[PDB]
């Protein structure tokens, strides 16, 4: 009853990646831009597709930002402009620090059928958005487990178990999945803004059903909630200290300023070494749309 005045529910949409594969897009959306510094959210899969056909994102910027991919199941081969080659396996993350300007490619090994991922943006504070790109992959996340759930801890602190994936400001993000039907509370730090989305299956967070079609937030102020989840089915929670910077998410760039993004948009059409080259990619570089001249920010 008294959690139900800090929750929202809505409807996430679909949306293609790479060469029309589909996904569901969670954040930004119009009633929500930012959970913590967490500017971006897409479910990819559950699916499984003919071999040679999955996922090819070709070379692409960003700026400002990190990314963050959570593999749950299938693989995928990242590529970097700093070199970077690094095939993820499932239970793995790969944290991609953008800063100042990277561009990177995800593409499918030719062999693999299965894609069920994760894929976040962490906008930078301000006095780290134009740091120098880097590339960090973490092969064991830690898990704890407790109340019929199997926490696996990807970023921050959560049941005093800490992930060894560095960020720059309070954030937390973290996956539940059930090992038998249970309902429970589960702690929440009360300074942080939270989001919560079914991976697999379903589930229920304060009595609001969660599907492959929504998602449920929260505002700052709970220190605990409610969750149902029946055995199998997984849950993933992301969360972290409201973001007090305005910023400006437009295409692959996060950013403060107009010119920062007509900036940007300009040297990546121009080839400019900000952005580097993936010369190991076979295919089409991809294309910028216009950028309109006005822009709301995210507050
Ligand atoms: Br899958
Ligand atoms: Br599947
Ligand atoms: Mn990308």
């Amino acid at each position: 009853k008294f959690a139900n005045q800090f929750i929202q529910e809505f409807p996430i949409r679909s949306a293609e990646i790479g060469q029309g594969t589909v996904i569901k897009r969670a954040l930004p959306s119009r009633q929500k831009r930012m959970i913590g510094a967490w500017c971006f959210l897409d479910h990819a899969g559950p699916v499984t597709f003919p071999a040679g056909n999955g996922l090819d994102v070709g070379p692409h910027p960003h700026i400002g930002l990190q990314t963050f991919t959570w593999m749950i199941e299938g693989t995928m081969m990242h590529t970097d402009s700093l070199g970077s080659k690094q095939l993820i396996r499932p239970k793995q993350v790969n944290l991609m620090t953008a800063g100042h300007g990277i561009s990177h490619t995800e593409v499918a090994p030719d062999t693999e059928t299965q894609m069920h991922a994760a894929q976040l943006w962490i906008a930078l504070p301000d006095h780290k958005r134009n740091m120098d790109p880097k590339f960090e992959h973490y092969p064991d996340l830690p898990v704890v487990e407790k109340d019929g759930l199997e926490f696996t801890v990807l970023v921050g602190e959560y049941l005093e178990t800490t992930s060894p994936v560095v960020v720059h400001t309070p954030l937390v993000g973290v996956d539940l999945i059930a090992t038998q039907d249970t309902k429970t509370r589960i702690p929440l730090n009360p300074e942080f803004e939270y989001g919560f989305m079914a991976l697999d299956g379903v589930a229920h967070v304060n009595g609001h059903e969660l599907t492959a079609d929504n998602m449920v937030v929260l505002d700052t102020g709970l220190n605990e909630i409610e969750i149902e989840v029946k055995k199998g089915n997984r849950v993933l929670l992301i969360g972290g200290e409201p973001f007090e910077t305005p910023i400006l998410l437009w295409w692959n760039f996060v950013a403060r300023t107009m010119d920062d993004l007509k900036e940007a948009r300009e040297q990546w059409v121009n080839h400019d070494v900000r952005f580097g080259e993936i010369p190991d990619y076979v295919g089409a570089r991809l294309e910028a749309p216009v950028l309109p001249d006005q822009m709301r920010a995210s507050k």
